[PDB]
């Protein structure tokens, strides 16, 4: 018992963390059999900043321009392309550590974990949510691009995240591994709204039946509720309409602990309109929305 | 910008993780060199549960009965002795995964990373920190009996922790890499009492620090405070007291953003005595006391 907000084990991805140079910028690269991906800003300067014209920079770099370095060894830069917002550098040595994997586009409302490198070197590891405006709240510095999301099932590593901008806001964005920015976002220095936000429901209600199954439970009341019923109070509060598809996918937790979906969505309708009281749920006293119902099923279970 | 419960990258404790059987019990070993470290309750069976005689279990054991797999590869037992409350098996041969390590006893209040393991598997990474009354809120199942806490400095892994036991009150404890329980606690099935455990006042103020570094300013007052009156103000609300050895590791912190570590004070003063308002600082709705000065500084710096 207990619930933690749990990163993936790291190793897998920190054996593929390399550092790129180009030019008088340093960021962080993932190797990958024999290719390197980094965001394609590495090629800018202070000047190019504001709209930099990428297919022009690139233009002027060669293969040699490419420095990577794997820790303390330099790799052999043999091809370079652009796809999309990143770089792809052959190199002439496959990743004696990669691990097997995927590059997977997640949804918003999904988790994963982060690895957070400078000049190519893991500093630390935590769990996040994508927003559902396609933000993540991360923790990063300059010179933490190139810095990588993942998921794990069992030996695959499904990369997710690549991250390139921190936003006027503090919020950040990034890529998939093919290059394409999750929400709205290009690779300039221009202020950039984000979406409005909303809270992932189907995750706060996942977490209110973690916390039922480690022993909180005063948040439990003699109601129930409806989806349209409870997706008014979601549309008062900025939660996400609740679907049959959420519903669905709470069938473990629900199974696990009796207690029906629509029971928790009236816990949780109630917990909207109250407040917790100055009490706390799995030491938290606010409503937690980064935890899938997977995230609940593995952590509850032991899933290694 | 952002600040996160980061753990350390898991990379080279992962490289450590075994599986130790013995009997019909199954846990995880810590592999260093040429000696698997896991807890000394591997011997027991439900029967002796209760108040286990150690010394007659291990006497009924030779070094074929402990079973130890290295994800696949079996290791080869040549020796066994008790340390306190963990088992030392000597292996024939050395992990090529070891890396540059320290056992260390940290201190309550000192931060760590745990790796969750189940049957030699590393499963998740969390940050926590160990409370005052030497007892941590973790997240632990049967089978992760065994899964170590560490800090990292560059390439060497500090272990501090080695878990053995979860409370009837589902709070763990367990012991440093000598086998020495933290807090008063013994490896027997039985009811036991967790010292009355206080909040991590210098964590808090660290804290405080890194969400004005990070853009979280409300709680800013027009206030300042002494240690004296701060510490009656400690005393009512369960806080540690603050020594002039918490203001001088806050140091570092007071100097980057200019606010002296009393007037800090007077700011949690006046949280402590009026609440968070329905305000958040740094995603959190209530004080957070698991972020050291010295991970404040290591989030809020970048480093490796
Ligand atoms: C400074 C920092 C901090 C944290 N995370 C990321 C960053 N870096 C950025 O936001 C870089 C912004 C940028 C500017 C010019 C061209 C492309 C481009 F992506
Ligand atoms: C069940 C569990 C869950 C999480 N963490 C740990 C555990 N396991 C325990 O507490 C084992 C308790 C014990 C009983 C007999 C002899 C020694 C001993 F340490």
């Amino acid at each position: 018992s207990g619930f933690r907000k749990m990163a993936f084990p790291s190793g897998k991805v920190e054996g593929c963390m390399v550092q790129v140079t180009c030019g008088t910028t340093t960021l962080n690269g993932l190797w990958l059999d024999d290719v390197v991906y980094c965001p394609r800003h590495v090629i800018c300067t202070s000047e190019d900043m504001l709209n930099p014209n990428y297919e022009d920079l690139l233009i002027r770099k060669s293969n040699h321009n490419f420095l990577v370095q794997a820790g303390n060894v330099q790799l052999r830069v043999i091809g370079h392309s652009m796809q999309n917002c990143v770089l792809k550098l052959k190199v002439d040595t496959a990743n004696p550590k990669t691990p097997k994997y995927k590059f997977v586009r997640i949804q918003p409302g999904q988790t994963f974990s982060v690895l957070a490198c400078y000049n190519g070197s893991p500093s630390g590891v935590y769990q996040c949510a994508m927003r559902p405006n396609f933000t993540i709240k991360g923790s990063f510095l300059n010179g933490s691009c190139g810095s990588v999301g993942f998921n794990i099932d069992y030996d695959c590593v499904s990369f997710c995240y690549m991250h390139h901008m921190e936003l006027p806001t503090g919020v950040h964005a990034g890529t998939d591994l093919e290059g394409n920015f999750y929400g709205p976002f290009v690779d300039r220095q221009t202020a950039q709204a984000a979406g409005t936000d909303t809270t992932i429901t189907v995750n706060v209600l996942a977490w209110l039946y973690a916390a039922v199954i480690n022993g909180d439970r005063w948040f439990l009341n003699r109601f129930t509720t409806t989806l349209n019923d409870f997706n008014l109070v979601a549309m008062k509060y900025n939660y996400e309409p609740l679907t049959q598809d959420h519903v669905d996918i709470l069938g473990p937790l629900s199974a696990q602990t009796g207690i029906a979906v629509l029971d928790m969505c009236a816990s949780l309708k109630e917990l909207l309109q109250n407040g917790m009281n100055g009490r706390t749920i799995l030491g938290s006293a606010l409503l937690e929305d980064e935890f899938t119902p997977f995230d609940v099923v593995r952590q509850c279970s032991g899933v290694t």
